[PDB]
């Protein structure tokens, strides 16, 4: 089984390739038991190449696969990782073929989703710049795949949401704030959120950024999620030095906060008064 198919992935003959690549893509998108046998079998250097091939429908596919196996537990994201997949992904954020694209920033989505270490390593394959460029794209769904891979990235230490606002990301992530689309709207303060559970000065970069007024405003949404994540996004502003708590009394938030604490949502309440709290001493 496995070790045929691993050596048909470099057969002259396009049909057994994709014949093997299917039934391998088939098995990697089962659980973590199944990931493992494929990149235990020796898979990886193989897909990887095929990220190059000029069948498009082949690329797509080995993308695909590759997804799948970074969806796995982290060390089988750290194999995608050592198989060299970081640099043939990020060259791939170029591409006009927008369904590649997309694979691309879907998979590199999923590495982010592990720990620390492959959060950094997609860092130093220079991810970012593209990353944050794509946050302009006249497509949707692109923009939102490249908003969730950099909220992933958000997501680790504090070193790994430096690079985030070291690479310009914020007034991009501000600026979608006023997004009509409520799911963009949803993952920018999110992420807005993320860089926000960070130091100090990385509370002020967001603040200097100019996100504290649509946050105050989103405090009275109708949608209750948007509501959720504005306030937690404010909240971790108001976990600040006093820099930062002053700023977010100077936009109005202690008559909102107040407003809140008769909310029916009784998680919404508590964490309205904890902001107080914070706020007021």
């Amino acid at each position: 089984e496995l070790p045929q198919m691993v050596q048909q992935l470099n057969s002259p003959d396009q049909q057994e390739l994709q014949s093997a690549l299917r039934k391998l893509s088939q098995i990697a998108s089962g659980g973590d038991e199944q990931i493992q046998a494929v990149i235990d079998a020796g898979a990886l250097p193989a897909l990887v190449q095929l990220l190059s091939s000029p069948n498009e429908q082949i690329l797509q596919e080995a993308l695909w696969t590759l997804g799948n196996i970074a969806s796995g537990g982290d060390e089988q994201i750290q194999a995608v990782i050592d198989a060299g997949a970081l640099p043939a992904l990020v060259q791939l954020l170029s591409s006009p073929n927008e369904q590649i694209l997309q694979e691309a920033l879907w998979t590199l989505g999923n590495i982010a989703s592990g720990g620390d270490e492959q959060i950094q390593a997609v860092i130093d394959a220079g991810a970012l710049p593209a990353l944050v460029q794509l946050l302009s794209s006249p497509n949707e769904q692109i923009l939102q795949e490249a908003l969730w891979t950099l909220g992933n990235i958000a997501s680790g230490g504090d070193e790994q949401i430096q690079a985030v606002i070291d690479a310009g990301a914020l007034p991009a992530l501000v600026q979608l704030l006023s997004s009509p689309n409520e799911q963009i709207l949803q993952e920018a303060l999110w992420t807005l959120g993320n860089i926000a559970s960070g130091g100090d000065e990385q509370i002020q970069a967001v603040i200097d950024a100019g996100a504290l007024p649509a946050l105050v405003q989103l405090l009275s949404s109708p949608n209750e999620q948007i509501l959720q994540e504005a306030l937690w996004t404010l909240g971790n502003i108001a976990s600040g030095g006093n820099e930062q708590k002053q700023a977010v009394k100077e936009a109005g938030a202690l008559e909102k906060l107040e407003q809140l604490q008769s909310h029916e949502n009784e998680k919404i309440q508590k964490e309205a008064q904890e902001a107080l709290e914070k706020l007021q001493s």
